[PDB]
């Protein structure tokens, strides 16, 4: 009764095709999750599994008409649906999953349960998958010239092993990193590295993303972002010079949140997932447009110090302080990198790291103290509180230290704010942060006189 | 007698397809209302409802073809339309849906008869719905540290509970709500209550709600809100200080509106369903662009007088103006909140509120005494009524206060008219706000004056 009805029944049985919440199918054939919005795969997958039926379902589906209904059945019973790429913590390669908890790499049926849609792009190797070899020497020898292992550089070193561990993890991150330094210093070969390591997972974009609108109307720059796990932003050109594009906040604030705003070319789908772990790369210092609280909680900076040069100038490179470390370049160490040579024992590597802070909660960790256009807002949002409980018995002293009353509310005039100020930030080297700062937080208590609402903690502190 | 008829005859008294007005068809699939309009689902629900039927009649819809033909006829039986999500006593959940009026969980074909198209996205467990539990002592004394029921908090402890209590009625609200409170009072924990306590029917927003457009174009921020119960926007900047944009007056007028015009992109609609009540949390008092009669009736203001702090900061969260009142804080509260723990006990507790509030006609109330914008406008509503009729045989003695009869309607030159309000309204407390009021309801004279069609009630109460 209906052999076809019981051959979807079956097809079914075997877990090969799911429903998702967008509408489309995802088949597993050829060991992978596709699907296709221009042409459905059910039938390939029909065909495909028509061996794995008894003798007498094999050949009823040798009709295109035949397996057009097993299709329409298949398409009816599946109602509920599911969501794909929902494992943080697994990395896809082109032949199985590879567990970073765990370490153990899946293939075939063992790898059809995370439902992964997205791959590296090239198999995984056991035989290579190993702690003892020349190659993890010449690696760990590479890793420790570019951050060495001395006692002044252990808190950069945590956060660069920190930074590039997060590289594997599918999830959306809290944080975008910087990559200081000079040229000819190693990020070029830590970007090569993990482009190896990490194969089709890894895209670079440019200036695009950083001092440009991000939806508009068509932008392939953010849609092309979709689960990828990392991505490395070179070539910035130095913005404290007139001329440059500056970073914009809103872009920053956006690059971070777990949904991204945009669509592709010819596509109605305008929400995307956000995986990717945003480096930026850089030889000078960064300034922003604006700067406000929010945006210094989503900021981190690795610093690096240690370049290889040419002997020719040698002497001219040992004559400074940025290059802390001056080390020999090799020419082939390029070829080395470019030929996958290192690419399994980074693969290790990066596993390790992963594991060394595999804590329940993989989080990134903003550092603010680290750039210097914030070091005027860190000082000051130390040195001002908002509005609290009671200054009424305190209005007797707090009179006296400029402070006035109205409506029960303290505020100070502008003149006295900046005496005030002037104390503990040079007037020239402040001046624009002092005057940006004035005139965003500025009270007008009418159209003439103007306060401000804050408090000096000195005046609170001292009794 | 035509079989396939007679079993679409039995699948349309049970029920479980209807078609919308909108021209839409609304199936039963898993004890919920889903619909697609590209893709009907009337073939999944014969398939899986084929199983009530006889067993002579389950053997024919195992074909494709045989389930075409009796969804045509079933799309042949359906002429007239049903509206959807018409119940506002109703709050539906994952597995049935709960009625507020008296109390009891339906399940099933009991949820059956209100056709909500949406869910808080959790199931529903009776055994937590409890009256008497430690859970339910624990939330009532959070509640009652966050608002005592001292002789000083009446009506405000009852605002907040009508507030939180009208979150769950599904129809529209006429006034948006002002959580006026200070930061660390403790509107957070509220919030965190609400979203756990009403699940998916909760939604959080930002600044560009109040401040920004709403039309606009394609705004995913006002076709996110469809069918929702509930928004909260929160971490709002202070408006008082220049550089930050005030409340529009647009925005506030159509937020109340119950059909608002708005598209998602890649989507022919334009109107959705405005259910959700709207909650404004801000640290300081309100800044409003243009104020007139119409805002001043869509106000409401909850007002938080009870404060944790640090003890570090405590003495800076004591030395301003803000607070009212000092208390201490729990670490472990956002923890247990965040595990659900006292979701059961709130909804019960606000199950309890709506019943209290459960007069026949439900109806949020706008209280325009709290907020110091309309302060000016309620004193000058109450102190201005214009000429009269009356005024005629009266404008010998009008003329005394600098009043001239013309054509029934009597004037004020501006210079008078500061001297005489000045006598009620101080010169610089109100003076942005005479000024505005001076040039927004004027008119001329002649070429060289002012003219003015309003009158002090002042004028008219002494004889």
């Amino acid at each position: 009764g209906n052999k076809l009805f019981n051959i979807a029944q079956r097809i079914l049985d075997t877990n090969s095709v799911l429903l998702t919440e967008r509408g489309d199918h995802i088949v597993w054939i050829n060991n992978s999750w596709k699907f296709n919005s221009e042409e459905p795969l059910i039938t390939k997958l029909i065909l495909s599994i028509r061996h794995q039926l008894p003798k007498e379902y094999s050949s009823e589906l040798l009709c295109p008409r035949k397996r057009k209904t097993v299709e329409a059945n298949i398409r009816d019973m599946l109602v509920d649906s599911v969501e794909t790429d929902t494992y943080p913590d697994k990395l896809p390669f082109k032949n199985g999953v590879l567990d970073l908890v765990d370490g153990m790499f899946y293939s075939g049926d063992d790898a059809k349960k995370y439902t992964c849609t997205v791959s590296t792009g090239f198999k995984f190797d056991d035989t290579k998958f190993v702690e003892d070899s020349p190659e993890m020497e010449e690696l760990m020898n590479i890793i420790n010239d570019i951050q060495p292992l001395t006692d002044e550089n252990k808190k950069n070193r945590e956060l660069y092993e920190k930074t590039l561990s997060s590289c594997l993890c599918g999830a959306t991150k809290g944080c975008l990193t910087f990559f200081f330094g000079e040229t000819a210093t190693g990020k070029s070969t830590t970007k090569r590295l993990l482009k190896s390591a990490i194969g089709d997972l890894f895209v670079e974009t440019g200036q695009t993303i950083l001092t440009d609108v991000l939806d508009k109307g068509p932008n392939p720059f953010i849609a092309n972002m979709h689960l990828k796990r990392s991505v490395f932003c070179s070539e910035l050109p130095d913005f404290a010079c007139s001329g440059s594009k500056k970073i914009r906040s809103d872009n920053i604030k956006k690059l971070t949140e777990p949904c991204v705003i945009g669509r592709p070319c010819f596509s109605n789908k305008i929400n995307n997932r956000n995986h990717a772990t945003i480096i930026i790369d850089t030889n000078y210092k960064p300034v922003f447009d604006r700067i406000d609280n929010a945006l210094m909680r989503r900021i981190a900076v690795v610093r690096f110090r240690t370049h290889f040069s040419q002997p020719s100038g040698r002497e001219a490179a040992e004559n400074n302080d940025a290059y802390d470390k001056v080390k020999l370049l090799d020419e082939g160490l390029d070829g080395k990198i470019q030929n996958n040579r290192y690419r399994f024992a980074f693969l290790y590597l990066l596993v390790k790291w992963y594991k060394k802070y595999h804590i329940p909660i993989m989080k990134l960790y903003p550092t603010p103290e680290e750039i210097p256009d914030f070091a005027f807002y860190l000082k000051i949002g130390t040195l001002l509180v908002s509005s609290s409980v009671k200054h009424i018995p305190l209005m007797t002293d707090l009179s006296k230290k400029g402070y006035i009353l109205y409506d029960n509310v303290v505020t100070l005039p502008l003149t006295t704010f900046q005496q005030k100020i002037s104390k503990y930030f040079n007037s020239r080297l402040f001046g624009h942060d002092i005057e940006s700062f004035i005139n965003r937080h500025k009270k007008f208590a009418n159209v003439s006189d103007e306060y401000l609402q804050y408090i000096f903690i000195e005046d609170i502190s001292s009794p």
